[PDB]
């Protein structure tokens, strides 16, 4: 019976290959998930189909409806065996599936374009020449939020007053933004994609300061599946031999265009 | 039936240690540090009453290969000696395989200490060279890591270690760190980065953290399979860390209290 995997569309995480046009199933894609979700049905002993998630969202329960969108919904209401993708493993979600120990630790970080003059957060929180700014909605923004720390507190009210807006739509706009506002604009993401990007061409952009936070990203299954333990000795296990390490270099530098 | 929930935990600076004044206090309030703050908010979290024991064979967790038995806390757990573990305790494959653990609170690496101005960046360097000495543990999961590792560089400095003399490994961690102290740039240290990071902040400020970790991993709390209290402990630390506990306890026991500025 194969097992029906969600996943998202996420560099470098699941792509598109290039000629995925004369490719069929599973090997349309490519990327750090896909290399995963390989090795994980390998131990595990199943046969697989990648699936990407319907409405392209990770997994957020709206407060009204509540509802569960993106994987997680995918995972709640029945559509998928498990979720291999950036996906952090969080209380909420937790609370209605399960996770896997984490495959790849992360934290929240700082992107600025090669030349602004900003180290840190501290740095940031206590200027405005240089705007600042996250995703318009999900975990990065939440972090500020909710924050109780004092100088994350600060930027955070700066942000919901800046003008004109800080906040981008999708990631995506994010790294564009800081691309083409000349230094004068800084994105705070997930280290993970940050580290990625300052790989990629132009080479235009660099991570700055630590983490503001710590997190991990873990394979998600139904609660009660029978797949659960098994995709959790097989990511101990890959972490062990130093095959997460080796996939996280292959994607992020290997294949690095800087 | 309601019990006191038994905790087994280890002496270990800074997460568990005893109070200076301990004879005059009775029963958790003897002890001090990261787990001890840990440990009263999972239970504040998870509304039960506990009961601090400390390990009696001093041990992590290992099964040995001859007798098949498993000693330390892990042990406790999987005899049913204890309830709960909370301690500087890594999760790892064979011990999920008999216990269950949390998500990380904490998270780690194998690292380098050397003494200020020792000239080494990187386990890359170490293991090109042979002037300065370079061991763990003489026993527990750092010298495992290196005897069991396939990646190149790893496995050199384990051939290294293994036939280098005098002895570079050491019997325990305090030695280890009093090996680098007076060994005068001479011998490296490898263990888990926490650790690095806390002696880097303890006077006389003679140390240092260097290079990348070696590998990534997380501590969690630990429980016997099947246990009842492992669902409410799992979502008590996830909501610790996105509370902000987590590295507010941190910067307690490391940084604020830091004795090197
Ligand atoms: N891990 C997030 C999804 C996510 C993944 C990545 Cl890989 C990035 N990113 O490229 O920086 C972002 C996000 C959403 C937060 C954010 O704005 O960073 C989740 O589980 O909700
Ligand atoms: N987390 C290890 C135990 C441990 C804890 C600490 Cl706090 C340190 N350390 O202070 O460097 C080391 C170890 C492992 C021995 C060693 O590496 O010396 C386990 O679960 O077996």
């Amino acid at each position: 019976k194969t097992v029906v995997v969600t996943t998202i569309l996420e560099s470098p995480y699941v792509m598109m290959k290039k000629n995925h046009e004369m490719l069929e199933g599973n090997e349309r894609y490519e990327g750090y998930c896909v290399d995963l979700a390989a090795e994980i049905a390998k131990h595990c002993g199943f046969k697989y189909k990648l699936t990407i998630v319907g409405d392209g969202k990770y997994g957020a329960r709206d407060a009204d409806t509540k509802i569960w969108n993106g994987m997680v919904g995918e995972l709640v209401y029945g559509k998928a065996d498990i979720a291999i993708a950036p996906l952090t493993i969080t209380l909420v979600r937790e609370e209605v599936i399960d996770f896997s120990k984490p495959f790849m630790s992360l934290g929240i970080s700082i992107m600025i374009k090669k030349g602004t003059p900003i180290e840190s957060a501290e740095d940031l929180s206590k200027q405005t020449e240089i705007a600042y700014g996250t995703l318009d909605s999900g975990s990065t923004k939440e972090f500020f939020r909710r924050s109780k720390i004092a100088v994350f507190d600060k930027m955070w009210t700066y942000m919901r007053s800046a003008e004109p807006s800080v906040f981008v739509r999708t990631t995506a706009e994010g790294v564009a933004r800081v691309r083409k506002s000349k230094g004068k604009y800084a994105y705070l993401l997930e280290s993970t994609m940050n580290e990625y990007i300052e790989q990629r061409k132009p080479c235009d952009t660099m991570k700055v300061g630590g983490n503001l936070d710590s997190k991990g990203y873990g394979i998600a299954t139904p609660k009660g599946s029978s797949l659960g333990n098994a995709v959790n000795l097989a990511v101990l296990k890959l972490n062990e031999q130093g095959l997460l390490d080796k996939l996280k270099n292959k994607w992020w530098y290997d294949k690095g265009e800087c």
